[PDB]
């Protein structure tokens, strides 16, 4: 897993916690979805972790969205980066939660938590292979309104689809106008998350890629295989879920 | 001005600055723009300031958008408010920054700086009147990305209007993707709001309505009748533009 050299070109800190890299590094050409490594030196040993493009492969600004984990190895000193910095990019990316590896179907449904929203931003920034989908849905849960970093992205987006793109936010506790309040399964099972769409997530529609906290999505795949007839999506056995757990 | 008990339902801090109050109140009806007065009782007198309704005229949660002015007379106070709480609300609604004082026009053009958004929003959310518009469009100026509060309510209101409202950030002292850099004035006579929107800013095709900090208010409208031959309307002298000062 060779690796080039990064240079931070921008920081930009949405809150305490939550910031935005922005990098230019000589990577080889990646797949919209795809993370890399981003790794620096620390206690004169190198450490790295994986982080997914927000950016769309075509685009040169390389982005990372990030959140600083409190006792993290590695997230803290990410977050002292400074534009001019330098930082270690795998130059080869990784990972499978992509559109070549989703099956046709009616409506895709993109679930993210907190910054696992990156890899949707890749893919509907890039905008190729989505005219097999009659209808695309983004979904990003966090914890607060203030954590919805790319909400203005987010209205670019939507317009840029014309109706055919919708958009929900949900947040943990806050009421918020326009968002919904509570957990994803919880208010894909109450019936919330569809009527605030407009369109159902079921077997027969619908594929489901579920990205982030590993509660939400095991707690989302155990729910819509259960009580939705919906099942793990492979390429010997199809399906309806493509997953990418963050931890 | 006679006046009403309000309880407080919700407070919604936003910032360490903003903040929305939801307040229940036996008001009479509004227009949708119009503001009310709210009160308190502070070192043994009756404080109050006058506040734009956010909600629509037909939604009994009475909601206010408001900044903390520091060691203002009345903000601080009703910052401090929590549900349960009262606060004395003006039983009739003033003001005629109201769509029916709107001339006909091809885009009307909605311009406020931080909490001046609410009457935009209580128009657009009771969507009355609206039809007669071919375009509609929302730009909120803030000074940072953390200070657009109602995101999440602008890209539903977006989504519902089926593209005819077009909603803009603007965000004078950061770049955030998806947001237009910059002061309004500044941004009208570069071109770069109308290239933003996607539609022009002139005498033939619009109305523009301006909301919140006087010194964005009177150089917008210094600008437009200098550069582009816009006047300020009036039902005696039509003209293409409404204001509405919040001090
Ligand atoms: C494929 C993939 C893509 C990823 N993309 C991103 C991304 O784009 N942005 C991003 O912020 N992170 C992303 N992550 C997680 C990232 O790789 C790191 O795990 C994270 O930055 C924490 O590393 P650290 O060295 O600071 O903490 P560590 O010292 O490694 O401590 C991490 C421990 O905390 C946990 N952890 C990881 N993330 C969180 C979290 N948010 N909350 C609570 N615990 C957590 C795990 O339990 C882990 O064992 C991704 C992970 C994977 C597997
Ligand atoms: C018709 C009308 C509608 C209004 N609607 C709202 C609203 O919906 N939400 C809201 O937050 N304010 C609104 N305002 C302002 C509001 O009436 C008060 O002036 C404000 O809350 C500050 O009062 P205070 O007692 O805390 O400050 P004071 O002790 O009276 O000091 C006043 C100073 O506060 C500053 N200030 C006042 N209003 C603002 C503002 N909104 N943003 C930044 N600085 C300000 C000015 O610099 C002013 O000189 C509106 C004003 C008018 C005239
Ligand atoms: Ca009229
Ligand atoms: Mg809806
Ligand atoms: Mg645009």
């Amino acid at each position: 897993a060779d690796w080039v050299t990064g240079k931070v070109t921008k920081v930009q800190n949405w809150t305490d916690a939550l910031f935005s890299l922005t990098v230019h590094a000589p990577i080889n050409p990646f797949t919209a979805g795809q993370f890399t490594k981003l790794g620096l030196e620390i206690d004169g040993e190198r450490v790295q972790r994986a982080y997914s493009y927000v950016n769309a492969p075509d685009n040169p600004n390389l982005e990372f969205y990030l959140v600083t984990v409190p006792q993290g190895k590695l997230s803290p000193r990410l977050a002292a980066l400074k534009p001019g910095d330098e930082v270690q990019v795998v130059s080869d990316a990784s990972g499978f939660f992509v559109l070549d590896e989703v099956p046709d179907c009616e409506t895709l449904w993109m679930l993210a938590t907190g910054t696992a929203i990156g890899p949707y931003l890749s893919i509907l920034q890039y905008g190729q292979d989505v005219a097999r989908f009659k209808n695309l849905v983004l979904v990003h849960a966090a914890r607060f309104a203030a954590d919805l970093s790319y909400l203005p992205l987010m209205l670019e987006l939507q317009q840029r689809y014309e109706g055919k793109l919708r958009i929900q936010t949900v947040v943990s506790r806050e009421n918020v106008p326009g968002s919904l309040t509570g957990r994803v399964p919880a208010l894909i099972e109450n019936g919330e998350l569809e009527k605030a769409v407009g369109l159902p997530m079921d077997k027969e529609t619908s594929h489901v890629m579920l990205c982030g906290n590993p509660q939400m999505v095991r707690d989302t795949q155990q729910l819509l295989k259960e009580t939705r007839q919906m099942t793990k999506h492979l390429r010997r056995r199809p399906g309806h879920m493509t997953a990418e757990h963050y931890w």
